């Protein structure tokens, strides 16, 4: 029963790379939100731009003397981790309509100059009726202002879910890495595993990729449609990689499916 203003502070949701996350219910409205205690600065700033359905809402903050509160929106339907069965993944119209989702709030936030940087399932919420939303801005910055594009320089992620030249190249451009990553999630959504610990030729699996051997799991557990799409998206030459508009003229992405 800690409380910050109107909000009782109720239960814990989780830890991120720093900071609670606590359900703050208020006493008098009884409106439900999430609320972040704890660079906090730029966090803000970039939480205060967002502004679409799949990326999750900004509500204010408030310093109170050693801790930062910040408010968002809640999504009570916990996190796509939970939805994705290990082994098996989870049905191909649920993962597709996930997909949709995602790409839909990547695409926003690509479109407002704003690259996440860390896009895996726990970072992917469900809201009560199961749309996805885009959370956790702590490493996300801007990587277009003015029109102008800046490369990145800073390692960020985690690894299985990183791009290859992030590893190999002294700056690289934002967009495919968020890209590489969404196609890493697809993976997992419809194989219940990831495929390699990261994508180094020293890695096994990863060499085995790129050799095309996809009788393998967890290649050998996904249709052909999807499976061609994430032969476009897991391209090691960021340049050759498929951009998100025509991922949305892919045909597993344009599929009716269920
Ligand atoms: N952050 C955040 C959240 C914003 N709304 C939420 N709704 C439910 C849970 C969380 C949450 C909780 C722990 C870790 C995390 O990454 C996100 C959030």
């Amino acid at each position: 029963v800690p409380f910050v203003e109107d909000w009782d502070l109720v239960q814990t949701l989780g830890e991120g790379a720093y900071g609670e996350v606590q359900l703050a219910v208020n006493r008098v409205t009884e409106e439900a939100v999430a609320v972040k205690i704890v660079n906090i600065k730029k966090e803000i700033c970039i939480l205060k731009m967002l502004n679409h359905e799949n990326v999750i809402k900004f509500y204010g903050h408030r310093r109170e003397g050693n801790i930062q509160y910040l408010f968002m929106e809640l999504a009570s339907g916990g996190s796509l981790f939970d939805r994705i069965e290990p082994d098996i993944g989870m049905p191909e119209p649920d993962a597709q309509r996930f997909f949709h989702q995602l790409m839909a709030g990547v695409v926003y936030l690509h479109g407002i100059g704003i690259t996440h940087r860390d896009i895996k399932p726990h970072n992917l919420l469900l809201d009560e009726r199961d749309n996805l939303k885009i959370a956790d801005y702590s490493l996300a910055t801007v990587f277009r202002y003015n029109n102008r594009e800046r490369l990145l320089n800073k390692m960020c992620g985690t690894l299985p879910y990183v791009a290859p030249e992030l590893l190999k190249r002294r700056e690289f451009h934002a967009e495919p890495v968020d890209v590489w990553s969404c196609g890493i999630v697809l993976t997992a959504m419809l194989a219940g595993e990831l495929p390699w610990d990261q994508p180094s030729d020293s890695c096994q699996e990863y060499s085995d990729w790129k050799e095309k051997k996809t009788y393998l799991n967890p290649w050998k557990k996904i249709d052909s449609a999807p499976l061609a799409l994430l032969h476009k998206i897991l391209v090691e030459n960021p340049s050759a990689r498929i951009t998100i508009p025509d991922i949305k003229k892919d045909r597993w992405y344009n599929k009716p499916l269920k």
